[PDB]
C-alpha cells in the first residue's frame, strides 16, 4: 500500500538523510510519482498571465526544474522552446527520466537535459536561470533546509526572472515527514530571508487541479527583484 511506501520513504530518510533519495528511486519506491505534469501548470502557462512570460522569452531563456524526479515538468518547459534542464539528486531518476522521455525530440536536441546535481551544490550558471519551477521539491525537503532552498533560489533565478511554485500539499497542521504540508508562507519566509528579494506577482487557486489536489494546492508566481 502508497501508506507502506510513505512510511518506508520516512525510515530511509532518518536513516540514510538525503542519500536515502536514490535508494528509494532504484528500490522502486516512488509514490510520489504520477507520470505527468499538473494540470495548473499548463493551465498557466496556456493562460494569459503565463502567455506574457513565454513572449518576453529571450533566444536563450533557460528553466531550471529542481527535483524533477522524471522529469515531466523539465519535458513540458522544453516543449515550449525553453533550454531546461531538469536536475534530481538521484541519478537512478535521472536515468529513468532519459528512458521515459527517450522519444523527445528536445532530448535529442538538447533543449531537454537531466542531470544528476545537487540542487543546493551545483555551479550556478553565470547567466543564472530566466525561470524555475518548484513542485514537490520544497515539501520534500526537511524542514531546516527551506532557508538554504530560499537562498540558493535567490542566487539561482537572474533579476527579473520568474520563480514558479505550485506549492502542495497545504495540508495544515499535519506533522509528517515528507511531503511536508506547507503554505504560502512557509514559501515566502524562506525566500526573503518582506519585498526584499522577490515580488509575489500572482498567488492563485488552480481551476484546474487534479481531484486528490483539490483544496490543498496553491499557483505563485514570484518575480526576482534586485
Ligand atoms: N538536494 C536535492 N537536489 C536535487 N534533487 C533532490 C534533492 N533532494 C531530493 N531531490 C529529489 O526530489 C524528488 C522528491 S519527489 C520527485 C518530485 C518531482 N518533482 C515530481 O513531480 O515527480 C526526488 O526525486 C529527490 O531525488
Ligand atoms: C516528496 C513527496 C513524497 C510523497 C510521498 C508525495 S505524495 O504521496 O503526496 O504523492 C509527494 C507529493 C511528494
Amino acid at each position: 500500500t502508497r501508506d507502506e511506501k510513505i512510511t518506508y520513504l520516512r525510515k530511509i530518510i532518518g536513516d540514510k538523510g538525503s542519500d536515502a533519495w536514490d535508494v528509494a528511486w532504484q528500490e522502486g519506491v516512488t509514490p510520489w510519482d504520477q507520470g505527468k505534469i499538473q494540470p495548473p501548470l499548463r493551465d498557466f502557462i496556456e493562460s494569459n498571465d503565463g502567455k506574457a512570460l513565454v513572449n518576453k522569452k529571450s533566444d536563450n531563456a533557460r528553466v531550471l526544474v529542481p527535483g524533477c524526479g522524471k522529469g515531466y515538468d523539465a519535458a513540458y518547459f522544453a516543449s515550449l522552446g525553453y533550454e531546461t534542464l531538469g536536475a534530481d539528486l538521484s541519478s537512478t531518476a535521472i536515468e529513468k527520466a532519459k528512458e521515459f522521455w527517450a522519444e523527445s525530440p528536445e532530448l535529442k536536441s538538447g533543449k531537454l537535459s537531466f542531470q544528476t546535481l545537487d540542487f543546493f551544490k551545483f555551479e550556478v550558471p553565470e547567466a543564472k536561470y530566466d525561470l524555475v519551477y518548484d513542485y514537490t521539491f520544497f515539501c520534500a525537503l526537511p524542514p531546516d533546509l527551506r532557508a538554504p532552498w530560499g537562498a540558493r533560489m535567490r542566487e539561482l533565478v537572474r533579476p527579473g526572472g520568474t520563480l514558479i511554485t505550485l506549492v502542495y500539499p497545504i495540508d495544515g497542521a499535519r506533522s509528517g515527514g515528507p511531503p511536508y504540508s506547507i503554505d504560502v508562507q512557509k514559501v515566502t519566509d524562506a525566500l526573503q530571508g518582506p519585498g526584499k528579494y522577490w515580488t509575489k506577482v500572482l498567488d492563485i487557486v488552480p481551476q484546474t487541479s487534479s481531484p486528490d489536489h483539490v483544496g490543498r494546492e496553491r499557483l505563485v508566481v514570484w518575480e526576482r527583484i534586485n
